[PDB]
């Protein structure tokens, strides 16, 4: 079926003859004030572009019939960001102003029924009015109307259908619906990667083993935020090049590309914000290359600088919670177990703070693989769709596993480089934000970072596990809005 | 063969190091006080963990003051007690800017053939203002090929393990390779080595003097840089389910998508889009539908006006862009004055070059006012669907050469002709003479483009003139009341500029600009003058 939301007050609030055809289109704003700013205090009504996603998610027609206006005024950019947000959730834009005809005026509702190709029935309106709602239950219609801010709207609109939420996820951006980046930094590599609103530039680094489709959710809100996101795939993952080279791989050179990457899209500066191994390139980027990095914040990863009489392999031989790491560390074997079936692997990979069939980080060499335990056919976890680990899968069906993996087997060269930058500290805007139920990765190997970085602020989120995008998404947003924003 | 310059005082000025000097007698110090740390083969204390990379700036002046405050009191004239040295070196840094000639310089070989790059004593800025660097440095990070930071690779100048460390990485050996520096203690080593020496000092003429004097000749007013061949992002955004729009993208926002015109593509603003960028600006020179790497159907109706500013909409919405400046040339104009016109609240501002805003008559045939205007014939030619292409295609490089002609220039189309003789390129020559504003290469990257594209879909955007003119009849009662320029061409033959005059009966406010002696092929032509006039726009709001 399909769903109809008018504007004046549906989807936006506080809500809202001769400029009667200012309505139609044949006159602009700035014809004819005392008013225009109020145009400018109404925002999106969450609750209700949620009961539309809602509705989309499960195989419906939304839309948008609003009695539109042109606006040139001094202050229309407002109105561009809230349609150009709504956009992406709605099938048809039925504007007033663009189809000549205006509500309540029949001529527009059959006109809408007419692209829709439905019949009045299976369809059902939404005004703040009624005096509009007339005519749509008089064509046969499901009507419904609004008085208020939602809720007994979003209520009886529950009935018909399904039910919604009172604590909703942010909206999960996706899939194609996206614009594709693709720089070449070097001949053979190139990097792929993904965009969304206006400047300054902040770009999102995945771990392992992830994709640019991890920032699913956070990339849409940090656009939304006033931000020109650049969810990229990490070298060696998805559509960027995936070399065989070990060397390759070093953070020296990936932080190196990292900044090539930038001259070559003509960024002269970014927010660099990673998360699991980018983490660790992250810091190395702001430890490396200050001129280029507005502000860096990391998820999990801690700021780990190495130890100069101590070598980093030994370091790892000992850390007990590291095997697995070490298992990886042979060519080959890694790969071929996770290769094997890229359906456990995912599912078995991706598990929530609080869930069974978990990863073998120390007993991997011993029990013969980071997955010798665990179920054969993991339970999908209430963190993935079944799609959201297709996308994943068809991403490392083409990539390998190798390419990834390649990230761990460059120990010895990141020590002696990343030894070089002891002396010195990160003196630019940081963010650290620690979750509690990381196994590997414990907040706890923070505590004395700002040895290192002072004035870092810090962020923390309770039963969070290592995925924290896909497990506290919705805070991840906020921490991190919040934080570019007071800076 | 290889040219390398130390930045300070080559490729930035005024040479950082000045300040110094020019703060030196401010407070009574003997010359090279504070000097010493930076022009000195004393390279020790603070300063020389500074260039050699193993502390940060922020760090450096907590320890480089003290450092002063050594010889403070101490052994030399009185140094402020509080006095510092934190905001003094970091304005310098960032009052400083690129030297364009010397840049120009550069490029120059680059093109010759030669191996540019930069060997300086660098430092990593942590500062308050250390964008300033980023962009100054993002900028050159085109024209050269090898960057050796003195605070990356450990060793500073003129330590000569630095330049044994060039010619390493250059695999070339001394004689082979000139240095420019505006210290020329730094240039010591050099020549000692078997290097082409040359004092950077004066500011510029001088330098490149002495240097014309071992390569070649260097442009009086070099043409703009230019933004290619491959070495750039190329964005594709999915509007629709078969259409798919590819552009490219240069800088940080605000957002101005730069749309071409017939028989182009986005390769034609090669010259504004850098420049543009670094004019502090994202750009998104786009390759309008039909038209190179996005997709060109065959349908007619796929072309309506009416559409095309749509979708040009929605490549917006799917991009997150809420808001963007809209400079369009040619047909893309056209659009771009229909997209102000029907879509203001997504026009943060309008441009056109050429293309003036020409309403329809509700009552006169649009047909009618083609079949009138005697130089829009080849255009009807165009009409009819597989014959205009036909032609074109037969033989894309004349068909090229042919219609990118300058103002001055022989060979021309048949604009008004063609219907009769049946074709444009029809008494055109045989094998066109290359324009002097398109090379070969230039050239060949259109064939290629327009090999994979076809011709039907770009003439498709002339075939839909009934429809065209039914819906720009409803955008008649308002006007454009969103910033707006128009830029005419003097010798454009069509799309004649006196063909704007009551532009301002619908559009008020509207600022003009006006360019000499250019032809239809505007930002390839007069690109600098474009640019300029562009920016400075731009600039002014
Ligand atoms: C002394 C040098 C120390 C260098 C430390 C670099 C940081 C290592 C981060 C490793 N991260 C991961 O291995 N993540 C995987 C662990 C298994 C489940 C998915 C996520
Ligand atoms: C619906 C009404 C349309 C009115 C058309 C106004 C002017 C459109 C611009 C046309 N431009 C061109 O035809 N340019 C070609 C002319 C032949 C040589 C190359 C450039």
């Amino acid at each position: 079926r399909v769903a109809a939301f008018d504007l004046d007050g549906v989807l936006a609030l506080p809500s809202i003859g001769p400029t009667e055809q200012l309505m139609k289109g044949k006159i602009t704003f700035s014809q004819w004030q005392i008013f225009s700013q109020a145009m400018a205090a109404r925002s999106i009504n969450r609750p209700m572009l949620q009961a539309a996603i809602a509705l989309k998610k499960k195989g419906f027609t939304t839309c948008i019939v609003t009695n539109n206006w042109l606006d040139d005024g001094d202050k229309r950019d407002s109105l561009a960001q809230m349609m150009c947000e709504l956009s992406q959730h709605f099938d048809f834009l039925i504007e007033s102003c663009q189809v000549g005809m205006i509500k309540p005026e029949p001529q527009i509702y059959n006109f809408l029924l007419d692209t829709l190709k439905a019949k009045p029935n299976e369809v059902v309106f939404l005004d703040d009015f009624g005096s509009n709602l007339k005519p749509a239950r008089d064509m046969g219609m499901v009507t419904i109307l609004v008085h208020n801010t939602a809720s007994a709207l979003r209520e009886l609109e529950k009935v018909t259908g399904t039910q919604f939420p009172e604590a909703p996820l942010p909206v999960p951006c996706n899939p194609n619906d996206v614009s594709h980046g693709y720089v070449t930094v070097k001949p053979g590599i190139r990097l792929h990667f993904v965009e969304m609103g206006s400047g300054p530039a902040l770009c999102l680094c995945h771990g392992f083993p992830e994709s640019w489709f991890s920032w699913r959710y956070q990339i849409p809100a940090l656009a939304q935020a006033g931000f020109r996101v650049l969810a990229i795939d990490m070298k060696g993952y998805g559509d960027s090049s995936s070399p065989p080279e070990i060397e390759e791989y070093a953070m020296e050179l990936l932080c190196k590309e990292m900044v090539t990457f930038l001259d070559k899209l003509g960024i002269p500066q970014a927010v660099f914000i990673g998360h699991d191994w980018a983490g660790v390139m992250v810091w190395n980027m702001a430890l490396f290359y200050p001129e280029r990095v507005r502000a860096v914040a990391s998820l999990n990863t801690p700021f780990m600088p190495p130890d100069p009489d101590v070598s980093p392999m030994k370091v790892i031989r000992s850390i007990p919670v590291f095997n697995y790491q070490l298992y990886f560390q042979e060519p080959g074997v890694a790969e071929a177990e996770l290769e094997k079936n890229m359906s456990r692997t995912f599912k078995s990979f991706f598990r929530a703070s609080d869930e069974t069939g978990f990863i073998a980080v120390h007993k991997a060499t011993e029990i013969g693989g980071i997955l010798v335990n665990t179920p054969e056919d993991p339970n999908l976890s209430k963190i993935t769709t079944e799609e959201e680990i297709e996308f994943y899968i068809q991403q490392f069906k083409k990539t390998g596993f190798r390419g990834p993996l390649n990230w761990y087997r460059n120990t010895e060269r990141n020590w002696k480089w990343s030894c070089k930058g002891l002396g010195r500290k990160i003196l630019v805007p940081a963010l650290m934000v620690t979750a509690e139920k990381d196994i590997v990765l414990r907040p706890e190997m923070s505590k004395n970072m700002e040895k290192w970085i002072p004035f870092l602020k810090r962020g923390h989120i309770e039963d969070c596990g290592h995925w924290t995008q896909i497990e506290k998404p919705t805070e991840v947003n906020q921490i991190l809005i919040k934080w570019l924003q007071t800076e």
